[PDB]
C-alpha cells in the first residue's frame, strides 16, 4: 500500500530447508509456504516488502548435477547455476506468496527478479575461498575429492561435515536496484537477489559472470541502503542474537544501541560464528541510515517490527 | 520513454541455439548478444518492448540433466526445471541487454521476471505428449534411450531428428501480468514469459506446478493481449512465412488480412512445419484486438515495425 515504511527482509537456510533435511523439491516447497505465511502478516500489517535469500544448498545441488551429467550434456559454470537457482528459489516464493495473497483474498501482485551482483575482479575472496555451498561430505569423501579434483576443495563446518567452498567476494553493487525500486515504488512485493545475486564483474563497459557466490546478508544490506529503507531484518532460526553462547554470562541481545553492537563486534564477539557477516551486514545499514537494523527469528518477524522481540541495533 | 508503443516480441531459438550448435554457455551468450543488439534497435526506435522466448533446448538439457543425475542430487520435476531456464535465459538476455545498454552509453534498465502461466490439467496435452525439447537423437539412440528409459517418447522432428517430447498445454493465464504492465508502464525494458512460463494449474484457489512446456508462441499471444500490446512480433531465422518454398507456384506471405491467412490455415496450409502455431498465435492476436501481428527474421525486426516487410497479419 501506498502509505507504507520498506522492510528489506532477508531469508536464511531455513526458509528451504531444516537441519539436515533433504532437498527434493516438495519438502523445500512446503518450508516456503512456511515462511510465506509469516512474510504475509508484514504485508498486511502494511509494510512494503523486499524478499531475498540464500541459495547455499541449492546452488549446491545445481553445480553438482551439472557435474554429474556432464559426460552427457554441456556443464555450466557456477554463476549460471546462480542464475537457475534464482529460477527454482524466485519460483518457490512467487508462488508461495501468492498462493497466501489468494488465500486471504488479496490479489496477487508480487515477482521474482533475476538479479546480478557486482563485484571486484581483484577481491581477496578470488585467491582464497571461505563460501559453504551444496550438502555435507565426511572427511573421506572429502579428502578424496581433491584426488581426482585437485582444484576443487572442502572445508570444516564443525561436526555436520565437510563441505565445498568457493570465492565469497564483497557485493558492490546491485545491477537491477533502479528497477526493484520503481516496483516497490508502485507497491509490488519484490523477490530479488536471492542467493546474493549473480556475481559479476564490469570491465571496459562489459558485465560478465564470475565463478563465486556472494554473502546474502552483505548482498541484502547493500541492497536496503541503497534503497534507502525504512528497515533491514535478517531471519534466521536463532530468534536472537546471542553473547557468550553456552554460557553463566550468555547475554542475550534485544533492542541494542548501535554503540555497544558495534564495540562488541571488537570483542569480536561474533568472529567465528554464523551470525558475524549477520551482525556486520545490520552494523553496516544501520551505520549508513540510521535506520532500524533486525536479527530474529522467521517465527518472530512480525512481533519483531512491532518491538516485542528480536535482536534490533538501533542509531546513535 | 514515455510515449512509444508497445511491441511484444518472441525470441526463437536462433537466440540461442542455431543448427547443430553444442548447448555450452559460450556458444548460448554470444548468439544472445546478437539478439539484444538487434532489439536494442527496436527500443532506441523508441518502443517499449517485451521480450520473450522458447526453452526447448534449454529446459531440455535441464531435464536431461536432472534424470541423468538422479541418483546424485534430488531430482526436479519438469516445471521446476521450467523455472531454472528462466533463471537461465533471462539471465544471458538481460546481461546482454544490459550491455547494448551500456555500449550505448545509455544507463540500464531492463529485468527478467520468473513468470507463472495457468493451463487447464485437463487439457489434451497431457493425454499426449508432442512438444519437442532438448538435443536431436539418431533414430537409434531414440530406439535405444526409449527402450533403457520407459516412460520417456521422442519423435521426429524438424525433419532431421529424434527429441523428447512434452505435453504442450495452452496457456490460459500469465500470473505475473499485473506486475509486467506496471514495469512497462514506466518503461522498463521487461524480459518474461521465457519457455512459455511456468506451466501451473490453480484448483481450489491454489496454485502449484504442472509437468509441461507450454508453446512460447502461443503464451507470448495471451500476453501481447492482456497487455493490450500495440503489436505482436514473433522472430524467426525464416525469412518470411512461405507456402510451397522449392515448388514452383511458392506463394510467401507479405502483408495479409486476417479473413485471407484465417482461411488458408482452416485449409490446412501451414499443416506442417514450426509455422503452424506461429500463425494460430498471430491470428488470436489480430482476431481479439486487431493490432497487426509479424512474423519475421530476426535481422529484419526494424523493417518489419517500419512496414516494409515480414509476414504482416491485418485485421479486415
Amino acid at each position: 500500500m501506498s502509505a507504507g515504511k520498506t522492510v528489506v527482509i532477508a531469508l536464511g537456510g531455513n526458509a528451504m530447508l531444516q537441519a539436515k533435511e533433504k532437498g527434493d523439491y516438495d519438502t523445500q516447497r512446503k518450508n516456503v509456504e512456511i515462511a510465506a505465511s509469516e512474510i504475509y502478516k508484514i504485508h498486511k500489517a502494511g509494510y512494503k516488502v523486499v524478499l531475498t535469500s540464500g541459495n547455499g544448498p541449492q546452488v549446491g545441488a545445481i553445480k553438482l548435477q551439472n557435474q554429474a551429467a556432464a559426460g552427457v550434456s554441456p556443464e555450466m559454470p557456477l554463476h549460471v547455476c546462480g542464475a537457475m537457482s534464482q529460477g527454482f528459489i524466485g519460483y518457490m516464493m512467487s508462488q508461495a506468496m501468492d498462493n497466501v495473497f489468494c488465500a486471504n483474498n488479496e490479489p496477487a501482485n508480487c515477482v521474482t527478479c533475476v538479479t546480478q551482483t557486482l563485484v571486484d575482479p581483484k577481491d581477496q575472496a578470488f585467491t582464497n575461498p571461505t563460501k559453504p555451498v551444496g550438502r555435507f561430505y565426511t572427511e573421506q569423501e572429502a579428502k578424496d575429492l581433491m584426488a581426482a579434483n585437485p582444484g576443487k576443495i572442502l572445508r570444516e563446518d564443525a561436526g555436520r561435515g565437510w563441505r565445498v567452498v568457493v570465492p565469497s567476494p564483497r557485493p558492490l553493487e546491485i545491477v537491477e536496484y533502479g528497477v526493484i525500486k520503481t516496483l516497490i515504488d508502485n507497491n509490488v512485493l519484490v523477490i530479488c537477489t536471492n542467493g546474493g545475486g549473480i556475481p559479476c564483474k564490469r570491465e571496459n563497459k562489459v558485465i560478465s559472470g564470475v565463478d563465486a557466490v556472494i554473502d546474502k546478508d552483505l548482498a541484502t544490506s547493500l541492497l536496503a541502503k541503497t534503497l534507502n529503507s525504512d528497515y533491514l531484518m535478517i531471519l534466521t532460526d536463532v530468534l536472537n542474537a546471542c553473547i557468550n553462547y553456552k554460557k553463566p554470562d550468555e547475554r542475550k541481545l534485544e533492542e541494542i544501541k548501535l554503540s555497544e553492537i558495534l564495540a562488541l563486534e571488537k570483542d569480536g564477539h561474533f568472529a567465528a560464528g554464523s551470525m558475524g557477516p549477520k551482525v556486520r551486514a545490520a552494523i553496516e545499514f544501520t551505520q549508513a541510515t540510521g535506520k532500524m537494523s533486525i536479527i530474529t527469528s522467521l517465527s518472530t518477524a512480525v512481533d519483531a517490527l512491532n518491538g516485542k522481540c528480536g535482536t534490533r541495533i538501533i542509531k546513535d
